[PDB]
């Protein structure tokens, strides 16, 4: 899968240009420090919009070779140490979505939990589990 | 992928014939009757349908295929969670489809007929089709 | 998909030669708890499944911007839901280059202890295609 990603700020384009360690998942960044209040879910804004592209496949069903596809949003295994849990389990981002990617993070503790810019709680994966590439693009 | 689906009552068949939110890599299933979900419990909610999934044979390393039951993105606005994260429905299954919902709040939670908490999706993430049908080949 | 499991003990190698609940159709390969444990109420325990493993499939073309190894998935079993145990990271994603022990992060959501027994089955391995799975016991 290849992803085209729009950064919603220069700050965010700079952490994506310098993505160090990059797999069948693409780690997304927490982009702004933030406090997640206890026993409640926060819709964390990852400062990014993104289409996913994939080779057209033939499938059973009662215009191009390379198709706009749906993709998934997984919790990173990391999240386990944390009291944050994905409130929708796995994110499913339909092919036609053009909003910002959000991580719906459920804070299970009775305390505040603090996330920080450059934190890594979440990752994008393809329905194939195939390796992911991305380019930075302005629209 | 193509779903053949048996609706287990005329109310439910109504909902699916006039299904006004399926255009899609997922297929929204409806809550079929009002329920109060006890707090901090898990409840097995019956969805009023049997469903078989069909895909072109691949070579691994038309056939019956395994498929998935995802939470809908919008369940995140509630205290409800799929106990089993993502439902895995084997190819051989012909029973009623059921969602295991955890109510994670200290208070009861009400769900209503025509609520859409859950969706069917193919392992490929491809667009889905479905017909309604009076029964499955089971004999 | 095909799996090559190295069991990390002999007691565990036992479990897998005599695997009862896998047969030839399905899409999930059940994994055994491998030793008794108690999980402290309201907590997330890493539970070690006492195996390591690589998956292989017929390679295809993919967009970028024979037999290959591949990423695969650790799902909860349907049956986990009659428990207060939940998979913390929802679905484990295991990358083509993992060569360590399969571990299962389980939250206990109980305000009590929960004893997990050897030969319990809370968790299963699945392929991205949902296709049936073979396994093979291996030492390397
Ligand atoms: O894990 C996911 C899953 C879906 N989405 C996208 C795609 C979906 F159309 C849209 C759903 O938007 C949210 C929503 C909408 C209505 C009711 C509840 C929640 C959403 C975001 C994240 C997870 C689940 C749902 C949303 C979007 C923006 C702000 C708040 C909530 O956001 C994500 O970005 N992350
Ligand atoms: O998310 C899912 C996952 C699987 N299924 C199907 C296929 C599976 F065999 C069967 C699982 O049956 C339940 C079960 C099985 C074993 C141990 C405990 C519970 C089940 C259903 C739904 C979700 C999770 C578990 C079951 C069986 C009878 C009554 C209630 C629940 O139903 C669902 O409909 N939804
Ligand atoms: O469900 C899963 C998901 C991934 N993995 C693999 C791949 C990953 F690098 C490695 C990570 O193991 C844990 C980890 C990673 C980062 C930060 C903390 C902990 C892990 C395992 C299971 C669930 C969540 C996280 C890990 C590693 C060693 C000891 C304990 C836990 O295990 C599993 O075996 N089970």
């Amino acid at each position: 899968m290849h992803l085209k990603i729009v950064c919603l700020s220069d700050e965010v384009r700079e952490m994506y240009k310098n993505h160090k360690t990059h797999d069948s998942g693409l780690d997304l960044f927490i982009v702004k420090d933030e406090v997640l209040k206890p026993k409640s879910t926060t819709f964390v804004k990852l400062g990014i919009k993104a289409i996913a592209l994939q080779y057209k496949s033939n499938y059973y069903y009662k215009k191009s070779n390379i198709v706009n596809t749906s993709f998934l949003l997984f919790p990173r295994s990391s999240i386990s140490k944390t009291p944050l849990r994905l409130a929708n389990s796995i994110g499913l981002i339909d092919a036609g979505y053009r909003g910002e990617i959000i991580a719906a993070l459920d804070n299970t503790s009775d305390q505040e939990y603090h996330i920080k810019k450059n934190d890594k709680l979440v990752q994008l994966v393809s329905f194939t589990g195939e390796p992911l590439s991305f380019e930075l693009v302005e629209e």
